[PDB]
């Protein structure tokens, strides 16, 4: 009875003859082979970037991000209170501060208002992700980047492929980073990227640069000129994730007309609201399909998802305060308190106890499956 | 006319079917899939250590062993002044001050009585490096250990199947890290590993926290309990180092005959000083084939190496003393000045000049090119 959905991740003989053509080059290094380095331009001219810098995980992307935007002990860095930990983690991992800020109630997107008084003299990012696929508000987000002189810096991992206002990730003006691990909307188990649009070549090199144990791609005598770590991406990932980026496209336009109707069919029931829209992102790339049921604890939303997975349906729990994770107070906490910050991320304390998510493969399935899946859906928020 | 050798890396169907297998699991990431869980115990059985942790790359294997060992703001760790940058990268990497410290003349191994008195009460870390495949002086070094309460930690990138005083790298009372990378004595293009003795599996399970956002392998509600980062290494990668894993003893067997051979064509070349051995390291890798030129300025010895590669032969230089890099002093530099230390680390300060090395791959090949490429280099030594 249980409806089925399309398996993720895919593959075909793209990603076969893809493996083979990394192994056969007998190089499986960046420095040896092609694939990454084509990877890079496919991806870069994909999301319309002048510049793709392909690394070990969206983790590692974000971190090698903030490190050449200047992010290291003595700053701060706003990132929404709701998001998975990799966003703030980078910035503690670099002895920077994390400052946690409110996030729409509908969109669950980073607030342009919450962000303007977070904003401080140690500010050195500002960390819009787009939720779910969704893009934040780039425009309020660029106007407040441009009066605190604030650079903005995009965590695009739900976001492969997505658009703001007609444009591209890339062509917004702003760094961005990526994920491609296992359940992302391309993968090669592991992988991320860090994509950086016109006028930033310089910091494209320096984390070239950073990212290579600080050694020129050509030196031969061991001249490591900066500090840094290995963050670089392995031939046969990057053959791998070629193969799905040339999918990506016409994914994003199933899940969208799958989107139009399971977000109608959610907001017919009685105590349940799917993440809303905004019409200035012409693209969303649904990389989760979202809803909250406002008024739950955590329990009985923890409870709502074992009764969904229970019925056959891939749900899952949203992300939980950042605030609220041992983790966020192990490092570079803000000398605020835990209900200090709660007070003022009013959206994210309830969003964090509410929302439920399905796996963006439940977008590829048919309609039928959708009208299933809000059924099983109705009758579990009955007994919520 | 000119010498050929073995290709490196080197495959056959094994990593074919491997990668076909990792593939078609449908899941490409270590937590759905088995890949890395089976080279994990496969590696960690032929190092005979309690467990293995499959992560990145070779250097954020020293990071994440660093942390779980106490690195970090405060602490001194002790590292050859000879070796690769990422040596003491990763202990700069988290706040802590790297003191470089002298080798032996003959081995290029970390100098046990150097140790001895860098030795300090903020002293985190005793980092000792088998250079080349061959073991440093553990026996010296674990007394040194007791003696000061100072945990050991292998850098064992170049001695992959090493041995010393028949004991394998996992069954000396430390932890060990291992390189993947492209040139390594296995290798998938990227990859590392930390490698845990018996009596350590509380910081094996902290590794693996800290390695995976701190994350317990199945949480289901975001609980982050520690700080940390993302290291997972993913399944197509662990895959191809099961197949090159099968066949290392055999290519370190060859690579012993070879090197036998080699040393002593090398040695009875005016002014040439192939590294040394040392009776206690039964089993020594062969990583590179090195020998010194006394007397060489940096300038004559790259002139050397240049010529060497003009014959056909995969020579490089020795690494720099890591105090003579830009990015050494970038972060977490000791106080002393580059002239203190070049001053108590005199081999590294000529080593770091006199050395060259050849490609492992060198000795593979057969006795007669061993003859050609010793007449190379005896003519190439005379006009240094
Ligand atoms: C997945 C994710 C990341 C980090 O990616 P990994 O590849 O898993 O390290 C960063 N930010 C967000 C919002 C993510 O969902
Ligand atoms: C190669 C190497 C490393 C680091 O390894 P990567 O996999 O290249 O990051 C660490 N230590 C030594 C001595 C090495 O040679």
């Amino acid at each position: 009875k249980a409806p089925e959905f399309p398996a993720w991740p895919q593959y075909d003989d793209a990603e076969r003859n893809g493996l083979v053509r990394a192994l056969e080059q007998g190089q499986w290094w960046r420095m040896g082979g092609d694939e990454v380095n084509s990877f890079e331009r496919e991806f870069a001219a994909h999301h319309g970037a002048a510049h793709a810098l392909a690394v070990t995980n969206g983790t590692h992307a974000l971190e090698l991000a903030l490190q050449v935007m200047g992010v290291g002990p003595g700053t701060e860095v706003i990132v929404p209170a709701f998001t998975f930990i990799s966003s703030s983690q980078a910035a503690q991992r670099l002895g920077a501060v994390t400052v946690p800020v409110d996030v729409d109630a509908a969109t669950y997107n980073l607030d342009p208002e919450a962000v303007a008084a977070a904003v401080t003299p140690r500010t050195k990012v500002i960390m819009p992700v787009h939720m779910a696929g969704l893009m934040a508000d780039m425009d309020a987000l660029a106007k407040i980047s441009a009066d605190t002189g604030v650079p903005l810096l995009q965590d695009a991992a739900h976001a492969h492929g997505a658009r703001w206002q007609g444009k591209r990730v890339g062509e917004l003006d702003s760094i961005a980073t990526f994920s491609f691990q296992n359940g992302k909307l391309m993968t090669a188990g592991e992988g991320g990227a860090v994509v950086f649009p016109d006028g930033e070549t310089e910091k494209y090199e320096t984390a070239f640069l950073r990212h290579s144990c600080g050694r020129p791609r050509d030196d031969r005598r061991y001249f490591h000129k900066i500090a840094g770590s290995n963050m670089r991406l392995n031939e046969f990932s990057a053959s791998v994730l070629r193969a799905q980026l040339a999918r990506l496209d016409e994914q994003i336009a199933v899940r969208d007309e799958r989107w139009t109707l399971l977000s109608r069919l959610l907001g017919a029931i009685d105590g349940v609201v799917p993440q809303g829209g905004d019409v200035r992102a012409d693209r969303n790339s649904h990389y989760m399909a979202m809803f909250r049921i406002p008024g739950l604890t955590e329990e009985r939303r923890n409870a709502l998802v074992d009764r969904l997975v229970e019925a056959g349906l891939p749900a899952f729990a949203a992300f939980r305060a950042i605030y609220r994770t041992d983790a966020f107070w192990e490092l570079g906490a803000p000398d605020e308190s835990v209900d200090a910050i709660a007070r003022r991320c009013p959206n994210t304390d309830a969003i964090s106890s509410d929302c439920v998510w399905l796996h963006h493969r439940v977008l590829l399935a048919g309609e039928p499956e959708l009208h299933a899946t809000a059924e099983i859906i109705a009758d579990a928020v009955a007994r919520a």
